[PDB]
């Protein structure tokens, strides 16, 4: 009865536990000091077999807004890898549209 | 470098190309569906640089050039790839 309201604003927050493989399979690209230069972090691939996928409200190419509170605003591309390897139990993310990648089915 | 052959959906999805919002680069497979045509084969992976499709170089393909060939192509559908290596993208 909150995520509802951001929903339709349209900022979408995301739930996650981590597999019995210890990851969300997602890949995540951009951040400051990215191999991309200082551009938005965003989701560029997602596992086929994975926990993202099965969220059903993650997509390619959603920039991510904030992982488990932290704004990604001035993250870098390490600190959102770390923060993501690192986090346990219920990870909490929060996504926008992005079109940094779009990606179409073929 | 791999090279695969699909007999054709081919249950992929790809990303990325020439004027893509990043800047032209490298068309990859952004998912996949895991018993699909392109899973079915055990060669393709997530994350997998397009560098030739159906014998041609994808290098000046636009995104929508790509995805134009591959839904219009039937046959046999040939298709080279080299691992991204989570060099611009990272795994977690």
């Amino acid at each position: 009865t909150e995520n509802l309201y951001f929903q339709s604003m349209g900022l979408r927050t995301v739930e996650m536990k981590k597999g019995p493989t210890d990851s969300l399979g997602i890949s995540i690209a951009g951040g400051v000091g990215s191999p991309l230069g200082d551009v938005p972090i965003f989701i560029a691939m997602m596992h086929p077999t994975g926990v993202a996928a099965q969220t059903q409200k993650l997509r390619v190419g959603d920039r991510i807004v904030t992982i488990c509170g932290t704004s990604t605003e001035g993250m870098t591309h390490t600190q959102a890898v770390n923060l993501l390897k690192n986090a346990s139990g219920s990870i909490e993310m929060q996504v926008v549209a992005g079109g940094d990648v779009s990606e179409t089915s073929v």
